[PDB]
């Protein structure tokens, strides 16, 4: 009974689901003990932006080998989740484990009123590669919508907002990207990797090294608070559960309540304006070898509307360049009326939703 009645009572509340990443989502995480060092140093030019920053300690493997994880919440996070939680119930669904999990929800949600006990992590989602709507909504994924920083790990599922990586800790990546793509091994095998990352992480103190190398040379500060992609994605939240909720409406009163509005839908048809009517063709971007169609740049580009080509016998109506040193290049500037942009125009549209102008992504 559970799983349909959730979906009614979500429209009974007039909400829609939102299942909620953690690493480069909503925080950054680094074991770099120079953090610690920096927090507790009010003279430290990174004191200021670490200021909000918390930290927890965990045990892990069989050893119990203990890291200090200090968490970036990013900008505007505990306004985000109130007000998006009018409009979403919320949900976790990290590759951290559950330990990890449990230790950011409790600085996040004290008293579990965002998230409850809607936590999934790597010990109980079912896989270390890929995520999946089904874990959560087997049968109907209509009302669900997903925000993280990778579309590879939801195969570009048309419910997926893709947010921009959140790097506030420069240079550190994803701590908890360890077993991404790859086969299950044994736990004895996985144990040994992520001790062995994390020791790493904290011996090379990346961080330290970089802020070193600056002073050596806000602009000498290495750690600034310049994100603002909460404030976008509020926004665009918003304008799906309203359009949603408009839609079910007509619907549903048109079906004597027999059909219902899709997400997955909903989404598609919004980000499909984005880039509409660029046809991309790609130089040096993907390696050679690589199934260019199936690529995540490509997939993430036509998500939102752009066709890719892969020669010039329609011409694009842009050439996505690494190199100006190409053949691809010098016939696309022979050809005329073809754009020949860095990589960065792309990405960077994708990422504000907006397709942002090309005169500013030239190639030298
Ligand atoms: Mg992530």
């Amino acid at each position: 009974r559970l799983e349909s009645e959730n979906v009614k009572r979500l429209r009974q509340e007039k909400r829609l689901s939102l299942i909620v990443d953690l690493d480069q989502t909503i925080i950054h995480a680094t074991v770099d003990p120079t953090v610690g060092e920096w927090m507790s140093d009010p003279g430290n030019v990174n004191y200021d932006v670490l200021r909000d920053v918390r930290s927890f300690n965990l045990q892990e493997g069989p050893s119990g080998y203990t890291s200090c994880y200090y968490i970036k919440f990013r900008p505007g996070l505990a306004q985000f989740l109130q007000k998006i939680s009018e409009l979403y119930e919320l949900h976790i669904y990290t590759m951290g484990t559950k330990a990890y999990a449990k230790e950011v929800a409790k600085i996040i949600d004290p008293t579990g009123k965002l998230f409850q006990d809607r936590v999934l992590s790597a010990d109980d989602s079912g896989s270390l590669a890929q995520k999946s709507l089904r874990r959560l909504f087997p049968c109907d994924t209509s009302m669900v919508v997903v925000i993280d920083d990778r579309g590879d790990v939801w195969d570009w599922n048309p419910n997926l907002i893709k947010v921009v990586p959140y790097e506030f800790f420069v240079g550190i990546g994803d701590i908890n990207s360890n077993f991404l793509g790859s086969n299950r091994e044994a736990l004895e095998e996985q144990n040994k990797e992520r001790v062995t990352a994390l020791e790493l992480q904290k011996s090379e103190r990346p961080l330290a090294k970089q802020q070193n190398a600056l002073l050596e040379d806000p602009s000498h500060t290495l750690l600034h608070n310049r994100d603002h992609e909460l404030e976008r994605l509020e926004k665009v939240l918003k304008d799906i559960h309203a359009v949603y909720y408009e839609e079910e409406n007509d619907i549903s009163s048109r079906s004597g309540n027999h059909k219902h509005a899709n997400v997955g839908l909903i989404i598609p048809k919004m980000k499909q304006k984005v880039l509409k009517g660029c046809r991309l063709l790609f130089s040096g971007v993907i390696p050679l070898g690589v199934d260019v169609l199936s690529s995540d740049i490509a997939k993430w580009a036509m998500s939102f509307g752009a066709e890719v080509v892969l020669d010039f016998s329609v011409p694009p109506t842009h050439l996505i360049a690494a190199k100006i040193r190409t053949e691809k290049v010098k016939k696309a500037v022979s050809m005329g009326n073809i754009k020949v942009v860095k990589l960065n125009w792309l990405t960077e549209s994708l990422s504000q939703w907006k397709r942002l102008p090309e005169s500013d992504y030239l190639l030298y």
